[PDB]
C-alpha cells in the first residue's frame, strides 16, 4: 500500500509546467501506470516535463508490497487564471491549501476567492489561502477570480468535498 506524492503539490497544473511523482517512503524497482498503462519508467520517481495534456489522467504506483497504491489524477491546462488547491478530497481537521495561479507565474492581483457563487469570507492574503481546520461546510464549489496585467480574469470551478477522518 504506497502512495503517490506530488512536487509540486497541485495536481492541476498549466500546459509546459514541471510536476514529479514519487512512490511511497518505503521504497528504497518501481512499476508506474498511467491511465492503467503501465509505463517504461521504472524509477521511484516519475518526472512530468514540459507538461501535455495527453499527461493528465491517473496515476499509480508499485512497489514490492503486491498491492498497488491509490490513484492521484492529473489534469492539464491551458487558461490565464488556475485554481489549485492541496486536495479535492480533504479530511476533516486538515488544512486546505487554495492559490489562484496564473499564466507563466504572471502576479495575480485583486485576488478574489467564491465558494458557491459567495465570495470567501475568510480572511486571506494575495493569492494565496490557508483553511486550517477543514469542516463539511468547507465543501462547495471554488473558483478565483483576479487581475493580471490590466484585465480581469476568473478561472474555471473546481468542486472541493471534505470528508470525516475514521476509515
Ligand atoms: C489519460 O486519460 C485522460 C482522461 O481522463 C486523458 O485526458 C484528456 O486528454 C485530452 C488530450 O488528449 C485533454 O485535452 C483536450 O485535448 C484537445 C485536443 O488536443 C484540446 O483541443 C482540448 O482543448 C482539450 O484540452 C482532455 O481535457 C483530457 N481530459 C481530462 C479530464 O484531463 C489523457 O489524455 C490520457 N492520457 C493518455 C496518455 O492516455
Ligand atoms: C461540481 O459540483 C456541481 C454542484 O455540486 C455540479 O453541478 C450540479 O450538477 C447536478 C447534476 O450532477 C445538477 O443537478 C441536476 O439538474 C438536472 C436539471 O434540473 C436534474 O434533472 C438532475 O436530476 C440533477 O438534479 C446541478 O444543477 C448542478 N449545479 C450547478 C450549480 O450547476 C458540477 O457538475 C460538478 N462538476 C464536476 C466536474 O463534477
Ligand atoms: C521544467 O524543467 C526543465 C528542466 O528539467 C526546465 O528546462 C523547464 O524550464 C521547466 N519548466 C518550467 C515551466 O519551469
Amino acid at each position: 500500500k504506497p502512495k503517490v506524492s506530488l512536487n509540486p503539490p497541485w495536481n492541476r497544473i498549466f500546459k509546459g509546467e514541471n510536476v514529479t511523482l514519487t512512490c511511497n517512503g518505503n521504497n528504497f524497482s518501481t512499476k508506474w501506470f498511467h491511465n492503467g498503462s503501465l509505463s517504461e519508467e521504472t524509477n521511484s520517481s516519475l518526472n512530468i516535463v514540459n507538461a501535455k495534456f495527453e499527461d493528465s489522467g491517473e496515476y499509480k504506483c508499485q512497489h514490492q508490497q503486491v498491492n498497488e497504491s491509490e490513484p492521484v489524477y492529473l489534469e492539464v491546462f491551458s487558461d490565464w487564471l488556475l485554481l489549485q488547491a492541496s486536495a479535492e478530497v480533504v479530511m476533516e481537521g486538515q488544512p486546505l491549501f487554495l492559490r489562484c495561479h496564473g499564466w507563466r507565474n504572471w502576479d495575480v492581483y485583486k485576488v478574489i476567492y467564491y465558494k458557491d457563487g459567495e465570495a470567501l469570507k475568510y480572511w486571506y492574503e494575495n493569492h494565496n489561502i490557508s483553511i486550517t481546520n477543514a469542516t463539511v461546510e468547507d465543501s462547495g464549489t471554488y473558483y478565483c477570480t483576479g487581475k493580471v496585467w490590466q484585465l480581469d480574469y476568473e478561472s474555471e470551478p473546481l468542486n472541493i468535498t471534505v470528508i470525516k477522518a475514521p476509515r
